[PDB]
């Protein structure tokens, strides 16, 4: 009456000047317009969650944004569920320490990721029993691990369950399958720049999420983003000691909960390892935590 009729919609398109706000009442794409003053030094991004009134069939006056929980860099995209880390045990070779270092990364975005294992349809029983064994030291740290293969497209559904009503973004080094897992969900490719004006896109796909056309950190070194000294908030497997123990940093503490925890094989040496690498301490001590593997 003297209320708007407010209705729910996300920006899935932002390039220069425009928005596009797909609305949730009718899964349609509207131009979006902002409506306001304070409007206009709020700045809207894809991801970003609005309120508005729907104008005529093809535009959507915006008159609220919702308060954004992230804001990732690369896309920028707002809200981000899940940042899929592609990888693969070979073809590219995996690097841990790499994986690791962008972990650390999206926790300190706060985002939650999930680590997805492509490729599986190349790898032999042994290869097999060592991607296992990877994915085990992953989930054993608190991450959410599945396998897939876009070419045969095993796995592919059980991602698409997993990631059901999230915004998503495909991460991970090159070569491991990131388009042609968007190709999978969505028959589209992802954007690059030219084998500078691109824009963010977020394509709807499966029950009811929607992942980004254009790719999040490839190989990224933590510190570039971390203060070194904060790196060890970002280990997840590092959290349930720092709770106890909030000022050891796990080097030279000769009886940090940490180091002990890597002895008797609660912490992987492989993730410890990363971390001092990330930090740049050499330990000669963990010839003596690490040697059973
Ligand atoms: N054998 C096999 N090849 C794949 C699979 N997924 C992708 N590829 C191939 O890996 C190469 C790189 O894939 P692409 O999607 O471009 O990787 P991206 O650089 O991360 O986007 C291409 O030749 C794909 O056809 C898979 O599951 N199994
Ligand atoms: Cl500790
Ligand atoms: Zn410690």
């Amino acid at each position: 009456m003297g209320k708007k009729e407010l209705k729910r919609g996300l920006v899935v398109d932002r390039e220069a000047q425009m928005i596009g706000v797909y609305l949730f009442e009718d899964g349609k794409t509207y131009r979006g317009i902002p409506r306001g003053k304070v409007l206009k030094k709020t700045k809207i991004y894809a991801g970003d969650y609005v309120w508005g009134e729907v104008v005529d069939p093809n535009t959507f006056a915006i008159e609220e944004v919702e308060e954004r929980k992230n804001l990732l860099i690369r896309p920028k995209v707002a809200n981000v569920d899940r940042v899929i880390i592609v990888e693969t045990l070979k073809m590219p070779e995996f690097n841990n320490y790499l994986l690791d270092n962008m972990l650390v990364v999206y926790e300190y975005f706060k985002v939650e990721p999930v680590i997805v294992f492509n490729k599986i349809d190349l790898l032999n029983e042994e290869e097999k029993k060592e991607l296992e064994r990877w994915i085990s030291i992953y989930r054993d740290a608190g991450y959410d691990v599945l396998k897939v293969s876009a070419k045969t497209g095993e796995g592919i559904d059980e991602l698409v369950d997993y990631l059901e009503g999230f915004i998503c973004i495909l991460a991970g080094p090159s070569g491991v399958g990131k388009s042609s897992i968007l190709s999978r969900l969505t028959g589209e490719e992802l954007r690059t720049q030219e084998v500078t004006t691109t824009g963010v896109r977020l394509i709807p796909f499966g029950k009811g999420s929607f992942v980004g056309d254009t790719p999040g950190f490839s190989k990224v070194e933590a510190t570039m983003f971390v203060k070194p000294r904060e790196v060890r908030n970002y280990f997840r497997e590092f959290l349930r000691y720092q709770c106890k123990y909030p000022d050891c940093t796990h080097t030279n503490e000769p009886g940090c909960a940490v180091k002990e925890a890597v002895k008797n094989g609660e912490i992987s040496c492989e993730r410890y390892k990363s971390y001092l690498k990330i930090i740049k301490v050499y330990l000669e001590e963990i010839k003596e935590l690490c040697r059973e593997d």
